[PDB]
């Protein structure tokens, strides 16, 4: 398309992540734009399968949601080229030096700013399956833009759901709509309002979705309002048509205050 630019034009210059399907690079698009060059190891993923999110994200194009830029498919090492968010996931940010001296009115402002970028997708008919803080990107004014397309269809190779944030409905008849985003989001919250914790501490993954069979939620966290968590428990109902709207939790969240 008009989304191909030659290899030349982009400088790598730090590595910020490893993985079995390739690496993630700080790097400049001809010298002037600071971007994040993620990276396709030959040989693990198929390239189609490796470019999916690309193609996603050509269609998805919102402020809270980590832009593409460019690709190069050209040559053997394929790139995917995306705007570049200075502070890294949510999840590392969270529990940094930095991030533990953020407050509880700037981490309701970055869950706000997830459920607008959420509304977005949903208000686009997509569903994202991959919603969580490590998902979540932080820029250096503390802005939050959703990442990360690579399980989000138009309602997988490679690719595992992320068992601890994915709705029971989801798990057990493998139902995913925008209701199961929401559900996710709920855990994100518990991210968010713990500074990173894992959901469901001391529980494995097959104590999760068995304790879900039987009704199972997460109890109110040490330091978290009770408003707070009934955004949560809003977003955790049993029944997904009875999960509220992401239009709504970004209302709900904005005025918080
Ligand atoms: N746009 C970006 N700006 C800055 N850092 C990024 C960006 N995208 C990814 N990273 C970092 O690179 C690492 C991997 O990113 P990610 O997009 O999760 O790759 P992945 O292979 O899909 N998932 P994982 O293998 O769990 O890291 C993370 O630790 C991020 O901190």
């Amino acid at each position: 398309p008009a989304w191909e630019i030659p290899r030349e034009s982009i400088k790598l210059v730090k590595k910020l992540g490893a993985g079995q399907f390739g690496e993630v690079w700080m790097g400049y698009y001809n010298n002037s734009t600071k971007v994040a060059v993620k990276t396709l190891k030959p040989g693990t993923m198929s390239v189609q399968a490796f470019l999916e999110e690309a193609n996603l994200m050509k269609t998805l194009q919102h402020d809270k949601l980590v832009r593409l830029y460019a690709v190069v498919t050209k040559e053997e090492p394929i790139y995917i080229i995306t705007e570049f968010m200075a502070k890294g996931s949510l999840l590392d940010f969270l529990k940094s030096d930095e991030g533990g001296k953020v407050l509880l009115p700037k981490l309701i402002d970055f869950s706000a700013q997830i459920a607008e970028g959420m509304a977005y997708i949903e208000r686009k008919n997509y569903i994202h399956r991959d919603l969580r803080a490590a998902n979540v990107l932080v820029s250096e004014s503390l802005m939050c833009k959703i990442a990360d397309f690579g399980l989000a269809r138009v309602i997988r190779e490679g690719a595992k759901f992320p068992i601890k944030w994915t709705a029971p409905e989801a798990i057990n008849f493998g139902c995913f709509t925008i209701k199961s985003n929401v559900w996710s989001f709920g855990i994100l919250l518990y991210e968010i309002v713990t500074y990173g914790k894992i959901p469901y501490p001391g529980r494995t993954n097959a104590d999760v979705m068995s304790a879900l069979s039987q009704g199972y939620r997460m109890p109110r966290m040490e330091n978290c309002p009770d408003e707070l968590y009934d955004i949560m428990k809003m977003c955790w109902k049993e029944k997904a048509e009875e999960r509220p709207t992401f239009d709504y939790l970004q209302s709900v969240l904005d005025d918080f205050y």
